[PDB]
């Protein structure tokens, strides 16, 4: 199966963070050592870069920041003062909108001057997708737990609606307007063909992938996470789409599983996510530092249990708990969103970590295979469980 | 244009080093910080790993070693004692041949035990190529300086002959024999489909690309490097194929240029390359640490000279001289093999470095473009020049 | 006594290297870990940056390069590819002269783009001197070995001549021309007062200091280094001025001593210095990592020999031998230039290091103090000795 | 079997280097990353510390220096300036003898002041030996190749003579004189019992071990290394005793083998060893980073050849070649001294490395075991071989 690249995952996650349920709004991904240490959105008061500065401080040193829009000079100067390594941005309308003009152009010139005289690398890191990536993402999104749960109890129409909305929000349809934007933000190298068309095609492909994944967990009828108070359905859907996006980083050859841990703080913060802050993220993969042939990839079809992948694969929840950027606070409400039902070795870890709520698909609940089982999730106590289903009331 | 990956380049270079013009012969590539610091071949006395130990010593610390065959236990224990990081090997018949049996199997078990109890990672790092990579390599090999030079004064017949020879040398045609080899060398994870077939297909694709590149500089009629004593035509062809392989790592979007610097020592050496030892290697690329859109990629067609790639591209010879692993010794004969004619900014650098001989294609000699010229190569003095041509004697 | 800063030392040394006795000529200082690892001059064929690339390779990683003129785009791209940290340059007419124009301006724009899209920091690092630095340098230059030796057997006339010549060579007298140069090389921040006048005044002060030091070892009458073949008097004077510039970095509170070790290669080199290459440099100082009050600074006047600085001061020749960037080759001629007579502690070290020649001051020869003596220099065997004096023939 | 400590190995090697066949003479061991990178002796002109400074320069950074006597202030200041990490010394009469005295005491005070104000750690690092270490060393020294070779064609008499001589040279028999020395060199903490007696007993035990090892290669009758010109018998015996001392660092459970590679330079150097300089050293051990139970330790008695130590043990010559601090110069004469006969996997490595001469014991010549053989040493060509034997002429 095709795999999403790291920089493309971070770009997609920043674009999705810009859409978090609440000068243009900006989403931001803070990555350290190829691990996500922050997910931020602009608020009505502060920009995403200012929020990242407040939240991290000097911990931004040697960090990679993926913005959904080019940050303003006020944000960029503080970000490079904090000592970040890379600032990747989505080459659309920047934070100070250029589609509104003299102040925005002056801000863009100031950003260029800051970039020219800093060790931080301000750039565009989005890469082309493989030709099969979008088709594979669509195939797996139609076969995901939530779409199938809806089907048993439409998806293409929701996908088309999300395509239109996200193309409006994230792309510049007019080619001359986009050329002007790229000239203003110091991307003149991508203003002439084939680089201009290639950049626009890559952006359109990433937007199509994002719309596909977002439609995999759709706002459809009365479908949401139900069955200790649940989150608003919009935030739950957004976090589940984060997990679904992470599921496409899978090292597994058959099934990708993603997990995101968020927490709800007691006091209101400066972030555009409100009291909620990102805690951890993960996908199913082999132990870090493993080659392609280091560990078996065979499924249960293998006639030898020793050469089955199950005893060596790190699960999405296990990876989210391992590489968490925050501590699970016992007083705070904490949520883990996982694309598949948690297994019998993940549920005890989630419970022991103190995670209060599990939002999950329940397609595999109650299944007992030779190597992996799902009996503990159904009988789990002390952790609220929310599954995709019709609103029972 | 498609780009060869680093690990695939190193695997191909080790396989090609096994074919250097003079228990099975082994080629070896020693890489440090993603830069080639050694190119070795087994001799009649010493294996490639023992030769690498003699040549480097403690400098093998944190190095990646790419072997054309799985090294024996005697080689592996010393290599891991020296402190290397990775030992990638080509999963054909190992150094101690398993196609000859009890001693070879015991050696394989000892190698596995060494691998299990060492920090060094022994693995197979060859990865699938792009579906267009082989076709693109064939297209550029037919359009290379040497094939065109022969054409003006056949290539596919040589390609087929090299395909047969290199498939015989580097592949195991019998599937059961290859399965036994992989079981013995501790690669049981790749002994069942689709992993077995995928591994064999990747190996066949790499062998096809290697045969294509080797045929791009063919042993055809009386064509060789001519026009202070020249190297034997076999060694010159081998080094030119090394440069051609490096040319496929190009960061440029149109033309890939490769360069290899070798030197001929005075006293006898332990290597299978004889007195000749690898000095440096390079390809045309942008300055290290540059993103895709950091520097212009436009050719001379651009209406603005400021946005042309020529003032920012590092040439193959410049990269070979920058990241050389050895010092150019004034007393020793030193050779640089470059796929294209050296330009007017590369010839002075080659002359100043003290390189005695330039083996090059002369298709572009005498051309004077706006940004790049070739006038200094024809009028160069103090450096022997050898070009692809019929033997003038 | 006032002390020269490291960055001003390197700037002065690069400007002086531009004047090494043999597009504008460029001098270059390569510094690693605040230690000089290279002294280069442009040749007829190659620029200083290209020469540094040939000489060092990837060893330029994390190095600071001090250029007497702003390097061209061809030099800058290679230097950045090599991985240097800082490129300080003297903000006069750059390497591609702007006083000759479209090609030079295009090269300057390319240099600006390379600087803006690289991790390397291209900058002007010259800083103001203390108000007493020039007066103190003049006072010590009149009271140095090479001026007092002539006086016993004029200095201000030579100083005025050097002032005129070096102001003509290194400064841009016309303010509009200098403003145009600074605008072209991307130094617009220094084109407006008081920054323009401050930059010009700092440059004038540095040029005055350089002229003072250069005239402290003057081309006067038939005075030179005499008493196994001697170097040309011009090169000997240039190296002595190098050592004299180093003497102003002294940690001593009374007397500054400088030492430069150069070596003559057997074969032809690409550098503008010819076969001669820089080996090491040093000044008298306390052991590295010592504070102001770590060690005693009292001279022999102290009534206790324990609290005398002599037991703890590292001499200039000892520092030059300690932090040498090259190995002393027994076959090659090697010279050490020391501003004062080498002591009985340094002469055995110089002899043991294999240094063939000592060019030294003659004032302190034969002095025998309680802590430091000079008896071994006169009776030294196996090392050629050249002192400042009238030509005996 | 008991194992010699690293620090005790270095202390013994410094004491033995003080006895290298040519103010008191001082031996010096320079160690980097627990590997010996230099073996030096004081000459008639330069002290061991000054020689180490000349030979290494800034390469002494973070190095551990083991002195046979406490270095003088002139040596210590330069060694600290070079950036060494640790200076261990033998707490006998220091470099400036205190048994001759006001100048010596002043030098000791200056050394103490240098130690107090430097990051370098000046200390006495000799450790007590286990109670069986000396008895085991005596047992293995009587059963070594050279003593047995003499016996087949006395050892305790030579042992007693060496005990007397080395106790005279390295120990201070008078307790009051040693107390005065320790007070003067700032070791007052070890001047009163039991620390004074414990220090003296540890020193006596180390000198007994040194005398034992030295007597195991005795100046007896006309026995020397014979069978392209051989080294003087004194230097050959000294290097063989170095190898014997290294043999006691063995990770093997049965037999310890040591190897030292030295080279003779073409030109005279500053060292007290003359033109000869240390190249490398090694002992038989498992690959670096292995635990006690990582690899099998069984001899040939084990039935399963897979669990035999022979396929995983790194030999003494292999370790000497791996961690060499110098390159083998083809023009220079190079010698390797091995306590045992080189095996069939060591002789090809020695020959390929370009080592001109092998000085070794010949007890095992011609033995062919299942895992280790000695057939190649007898038929070795192109390498001079010198074995312990009565002088044939
Ligand atoms: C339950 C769970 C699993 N994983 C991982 C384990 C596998 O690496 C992959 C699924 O792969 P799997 O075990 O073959 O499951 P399938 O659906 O393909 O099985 P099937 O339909 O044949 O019954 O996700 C995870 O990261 N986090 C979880 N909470
Ligand atoms: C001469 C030379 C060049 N290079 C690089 C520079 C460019 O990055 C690329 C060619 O790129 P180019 O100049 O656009 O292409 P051509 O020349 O084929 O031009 P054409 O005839 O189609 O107009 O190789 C190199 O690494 N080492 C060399 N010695
Ligand atoms: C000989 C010599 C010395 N030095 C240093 C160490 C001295 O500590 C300092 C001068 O310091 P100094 O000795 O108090 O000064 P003077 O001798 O001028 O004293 P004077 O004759 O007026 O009483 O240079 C040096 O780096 N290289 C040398 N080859
Ligand atoms: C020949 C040789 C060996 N070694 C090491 C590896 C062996 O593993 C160990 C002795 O271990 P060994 O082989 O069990 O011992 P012996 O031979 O004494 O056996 P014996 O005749 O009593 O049965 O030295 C070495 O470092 N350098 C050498 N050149
Ligand atoms: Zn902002
Ligand atoms: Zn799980
Ligand atoms: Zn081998
Ligand atoms: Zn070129
Ligand atoms: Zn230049
Ligand atoms: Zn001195
Ligand atoms: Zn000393
Ligand atoms: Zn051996």
């Amino acid at each position: 199966i095709p795999r999403l690249s790291k920089v493309n995952l971070f770009t997609l996650l920043s674009l999705w963070m810009e859409l978090f349920p609440a000068v243009k709004r900006t989403g931001l991904v803070v990555v350290k050592n190829m691990k996500i240490v922050g997910l931020h959105c602009s608020s009505e008061d502060l920009h995403a870069g200012q929020i990242a500065l407040i939240k991290h401080g000097s911990r931004l040193k040697n960090c990679d920041l993926y913005f959904s829009r080019k940050p303003c000079s006020a944000c960029l100067k503080m970000i490079v003062n904090a000592g970040v390594n890379r600032i990747s941005y989505w080459p659309a309308d920047p934070e100070i909108s250029l589609l509104t003009s003299e102040d925005a152009k002056l801000d863009a010139k100031a950003v260029e001057r800051l970039k020219s005289n800093s060790r931080a690398h301000v750039c565009v890191l989005l890469q082309p997708l493989v030709c099969y990536m979008v088709q594979f993402v669509e195939e797996t999104s139609y076969k995901c737990d939530f779409i199938q749960k809806i089907t048993k109890t439409f998806y293409y129409e929701c996908k088309q609606e999300r395509i239109k909305e996200y193309e409006m929000l994230f792309l510049v349809s007019n080619e001359e307007m986009h050329k002007q934007i790229l000239m203003t933000i110091g991307l003149e190298n991508l203003c002439e063909n084939p680089y201009f068309s290639n950049l626009r095609q890559n952006m359109k492909d990433l937007i199509l992938l994002l719309a596909t994944v977002a439609s995999s967990v759709p706002n459809f009828k009365h479908f949401g996470f139900y069955r200790n108070q649940s989150l608003p359905q919009e935030i739950a859907r957004h976090c589940m789409v984060q997990a679904r996006l992470l599921a496409y980083r899978t090292e597994d050859h058959k099934t990708g599983v993603g997990a995101v841990i968020w927490a709800e703080g007691k006091s209101r913060s400066c972030d555009g996510t409100g009291a909620m802050y990102f805690v951890g993220c993960g996908y199913n993969a082999f132990p870090v530092g493993s080659e392609y042939a280091d560990f078996p990839h065979m499924d249960d079809k293998q006639k030898d249990r020793e050469i089955r992948k199950f005893r060596y694969i790190i699960h999405a929840a296990q990876n989210a708990l391992t590489f968490r950027c925050q501590e699970i606070k016992p007083e705070e409400r904490s949520m883990i969103f996982v694309t598949k039902c948690p297994c019998d070795e993940c549920v005890p870890l989630i419970k022991g970590a103190g995670i209060k709520q599990i939002y999950a698909g329940d397609v595999d609940v109650g299944k007992k295979k030779a190597d992996i089982s799902y009996m503990r999730f159904g009988e789990l106590e002390g952790v609220s469980k929310f599954t995709w289903q019709l609103n029972p009331s």
